């Protein structure tokens, strides 16, 4: 007697849900972006225990809006310029709504063949779109690619697949070996790709963190590298993977990703580039040179839930040989087996994958390419970037401020310079100005800006591209920056 | 002037999507369940290259009903009775689409604490529906408890975070220099545990001759036998290996065998080897007085998982991982215990579905999942042509037609092949969707009941459609 996906319930939860978000999208910008709360408020306000008995839906939505909206940091807000943005759009709400609800689970083929191929269309329109060679998608091929729930696991699927041809050409013993092998990422690599290594159990007196500096706006200097892995391979250690990233999360870096091939091939080390975030913008031909090389790479991954209007999760992995990932990665349990899997036609996507079961995360990607097509995806990018340039041009024409690296794509580095004013004579004091100016941004409620280090600086970072975020949102944080510095002066 | 997320475009958009939704749940069991196309159907149906202009939503909807929904395998159906069902419920539903909407990226408190300390609610909410001592839980009703708990997005993830924190914490007791002594450490579980745990194994860095598959038999069905266990340490441990890491299944997926959590702690207490209990899917059955047992020794062992995203009626993707006195590893989940950094705002839709249903109907729905299963053992059990292969201690049921039923089931072969071919012509009616295991060497059917849709009317069909396509085919 108890049905919980009864018509009525369905129905009536679905259109209170779709009325949430209706009202929150047209009031977050009202709301301060961070909040107000002390670390455990929510058991204070909900209880410690579970209720024993029912309540209507309606209860569950009021204390959403009572409890939960007030202590979260608002993502959506067009005044969170922190991170980078996690940018959405309706359709990849209807298209993960509806996945939801059809929870199906696509481990092989079989499990749902719409899912299994609906991600192998999403990933080939989307690889068309970035113009990536033909040898990453799928008749001769051997590339391919499979939909992740984050940059990390990407990392961590590739690490192993390198791991384990490292050892077995090497001539390891078992694992006895893994001990020598090496990887190597520049300084400005997320801090995920190290964690990683640890993950795949590289040890981590050999995971090199090769330092970058102003010479190369803090990208990845080949020579470096060079230095670095010959250095190994002289010491008999067995040079194993290399990450570059196009577009660092500190400051947008970009690594010259044609020319670490070039080096790593000299070790035959796998080599994978990380373009989480400014992958998305590599869809318009204008920034497409930044991936020049990337035939020469084994894999590449980007997120379309950061800068491609797809809500979290969604992570694009893309090989050049997915039988370098499913010989690592394959397993063959009896309760799964079944004649299309066996057939060879297929590839069933949990031997691509750490996990057995996935949701069908093909869908929401698919309808965002399907409903706004290419044109408007580019014009999405293009729009964020020239706000992005509107607000670094801002920065430029006030003399108390710098920018700090050149802006590659939507965010921009800033300080408050040294010499701007008395509060900031000296750098060590313009940095304690900065902090100063960053916590009184946020107390406002107007703004939510995070800060990095930058060759040994405390910078700003000022991430343009929230979904709800329009030219004017951006204007007004540079007239609360210039307001709030000068008060901070007097 | 392009806004993704304009209010006319949201509402009308999420509109046609649970117009869709309500109409899929109300049709669906009239579709077949396994679709009938074959691998490449799609791209012959869609577009190969992705458009260049805009089109209407209610195109891509079209599409969505016209070439994506026929080749759907229908997980919802009420005639899904496949692998373990994907409970669901119109309250993890709304959750979720919340969460989508909200779309937070909480890798610290600070970045949303709303969704850290809700994911931390849900974890110690469900552990008190466990019982789970207080050791695994971080908040309590006025303090603190010892432990921590994060929500994770598979089993395979939690096995494997566990066992990176049980690896290196062998290595430091061992005085590996690195990973130097890696190839020391042994792991062990029995040859049931799920191949997704061996993976974990491989994944982690161990060696593989130092995984440990340990047999069962139908003496103890199919559960770890804890003297086999002890016999497998003690000779690693004899030969200078490192005993690491056991894990333990409550509910295991070919036949829902349980290991014996509590002796298995104390076999591997013996050697200090970290004990993960992986419940999966029986995991939820455990909010139940009667089926909690089968958890007894937890307080014991350093780590369990279960999916809620199983049985307990939440869509994809939520895996509960509990770990035990978390300072040997203010409020904030165990972040650190994830492959990844940022992802979705789980938390929410857990938190919906216990708060709008409540304790009491999420143990109904438990006891009437079983109670159905029970209906359908009873049933097979009273025709001499079929035989339960092993005792159901859920709502999984494992069957098959017996050597001797039929002429055409004479020997043991035959039956294996008999009951391959009801299987397959169960399918072929799309009134059902059955799969097999392998259970003592022989040919096995399963059938698992739970889909959220179906009732015990849809069972006792299925149970006439079985005897109906054996009769038939025995001629
Ligand atoms: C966003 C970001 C990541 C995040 O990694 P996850 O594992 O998905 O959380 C990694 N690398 C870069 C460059 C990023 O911008
Ligand atoms: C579900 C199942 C698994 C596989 O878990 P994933 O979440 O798909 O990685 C492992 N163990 C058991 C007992 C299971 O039922
Ligand atoms: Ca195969
Ligand atoms: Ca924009
Ligand atoms: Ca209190
Ligand atoms: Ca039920």
């Amino acid at each position: 007697t108890f049905q919980p996906l009864n018509a009525d319930d369905v129905r009536s939860y679905l259109h209170k849900a779709v009325d949430f978000i209706s009202d929150y999208y047209k009031s977050v910008e009202s709301m301060p972006v961070l909040p107000n709360v002390k670390p455990g408020y929510l058991q204070d306000e909900l209880r410690a225990s579970p209720p024993t008995y029912s309540a209507p839906f309606d209860v569950t939505m009021k204390e959403l809006r009572s409890s939960v909206v007030p202590g979260m940091t608002h993502w959506a807000s067009p005044n969170f310029f922190a991170f980078f943005p996690s940018t959405n759009s309706a359709a990849a709400i209807a298209g993960d709504l509806i996945a939801s609800a059809m929870n199906t689970v696509g481990f092989t083929w079989q499990a749902s063949p719409a899912a299994t191929e609906m991600e192998v269309l999403a990933l080939d329109w989307l690889a068309q779109m970035l113009n990536l060679p033909t040898s990453f998608m799928n008749g001769r091929g051997t590339g391919g690619g499979v939909i992740l729930g984050t940059t990390s696991e990407a990392m961590l699927v590739t690490l192993v697949a390198a791991r384990d041809a490292a050892l077995r050409r090497s001539g390891s013993d078992g694992v006895a070996g893994l001990h020598r092998l090496a990887v190597y990422a520049a300084d400005q690599t997320h801090s995920t790709f190290f964690k990683a290594c640890r993950l795949a159990g590289f040890d981590p007196a050999n995971i090199r963190s090769i330092p970058t500096g102003a010479e190369t706006d803090y990208g990845l200097d080949p020579a470096r590298l060079l230095e670095a892995m010959q250095a190994d391979a002289d010491a008999g250690l067995v040079p194993t993977y290399v990450c570059a990233t196009v577009g660092t999360t500190s400051s947008n870096a970009v690594d010259p990703v044609g020319a670490v091939a070039d080096v790593a091939a000299r070790f035959a080390a796998w080599v994978h580039v990380d373009a989480a975030y400014a992958g998305s913008a590599c869809i318009c031909p204008e920034f497409r040179h930044h991936l020049d090389g990337v035939e020469r790479v084994d894999s590449i991954s980007m997120s379309p839930h950061k800068w491609l209007m797809t809500c979290l999760d969604c992570t694009c992995l893309y090989v050049r040989d997915t039988h370098r990932l499913t010989g690592s990665l394959e397993t063959n349990p009896e309760y799964l087996k079944n004649h299309a899997s066996d057939s060879g036609e297929v590839t069933d996507l949990k031997d691509m994958q750490v996990g057995v079961g996935r949701r069908f995360r093909g869908l929401k990607l698919w309808m965002v390419m399907r409903t706004y097509g290419v044109a408007k995806l580019q014009e999405h990018i293009r729009s964020d970037v020239a706000m992005a340039k509107v607000f670094e041009d801002l920065v430029r024409g006030d003399d108390r401020f710098e920018v700090v690296v050149p802006r590659n794509f939507a965010l921009v580095c800033f300080r408050i310079r040294a010499g701007a004013g008395a509060a900031a004579a000296t750098e060590e004091d313009a940095d304690e100005a900065n902090r100063e100016l960053m916590e009184r941004l946020n107390k406002t409620g107007k703004a939510y800006v995070a800060h990095t280090v930058v060759g040994g600086r405390f910078v700003l970072r000022f991430a343009v591209g929230s979904s709800l975020q329009e030219e004017h949102h951006v204007r007004s944080a540079w007239e609360l920056i210039k307001k709030t510095t000068t008060e901070m002066m007097n």
